[PDB]
DNA sequence: AAATTTGTTTGAGTGTTGAGCAAATTT
DNA sequence: AAATTTGCTCAATGTTCAAACAAATTT
C-alpha cells in the first residue's frame, strides 16, 4: 500500500512500517501541545521547510549532483529546483 | 533565560535509541528515513512524481491536525497556516476534508 | 441581533513551466 | 569528441492572494 514509511519498535523489540503521515501528524500533536495558545503563524512554511529541506538532500544524494535527474525523478521543472536549492542554501 | 531551539527541534517525534531511551528526535529525520527506505525499494523503475508524493504524504495530516485544532474553522485554519483561505478551501477539497 | 464565517467571484501579481542556447562538465 | 548537464534567459499559462459581498452560522 504505502510508500512512505518509518521504521518504528514496540515494547516486544518487534520493528514494524507506519506512514510518514503519522510522524507528521505526532510531531503538530506535540507542537500544538507545547504551545497553550500562543499564536500560530506560518505553519504552512514550517511544515513545508521541515520537510522540503531533507527531500532535496536525499534526491540530490541520489542523483549524484545531478540536478537534471534529481528534477525527473521529482517531477518538477529544473529551474523550480534551482530555486528551492538556494532557498535552503544548499547548493 | 530562554534556551535555544532550533528550528529542527519544533517539529519532532519520539523514538528509541541504542540504550532503550524515549527521545525526541526532528521531523526531517523522519522523512529522510521515509525517503531512503523509498529508495532501497526501489529494483529499480523510475519515478516522475516524487514532489507530489512527499508534499500529498505531508499536506494531509497538516490540514488534518489544524482543522481538528480549529475546530473546523477554516478562517482560523488559514490565518495559522499562512495561506490564503481560498487555497485552503482547495486544499482541502483535493484531500476530500469536508 | 451582532459578530463571525462560509462560499463564491474577480483581477492582479507571483510562481512554475518548457524551451532554447553557449559554456562547462561528464562520459 | 560526443553527450550530458549547467546556468541563464524569456513569456506563457497557472496558482495564490486580498478584497469584496450576500447567505449562512455561531456567539
Amino acid at each position: 500500500s504505502d510508500v512512505l514509511t518509518v521504521s518504528t519498535v514496540n515494547s516486544q523489540d518487534q520493528v514494524t512500517q507506519k506512514p510518514l503521515r503519522d510522524s507528521v501528524k505526532q510531531a503538530l500533536k506535540n507542537y500544538f501541545a507545547q504551545l497553550n495558545g500562543q499564536d500560530v503563524n506560518d505553519l504552512y512554511e514550517l511544515v513545508l521547510a521541515e520537510v522540503e529541506q531533507p527531500l532535496l538532500d536525499m534526491v540530490m544524494q541520489y542523483t549524484r549532483g545531478n540536478q537534471t535527474r534529481a528534477a525527473l525523478m521529482m517531477g518538477i521543472n529544473r529551474g523550480t529546483l534551482r530555486k528551492k536549492l538556494k532557498k535552503y542554501g544548499m547548493n
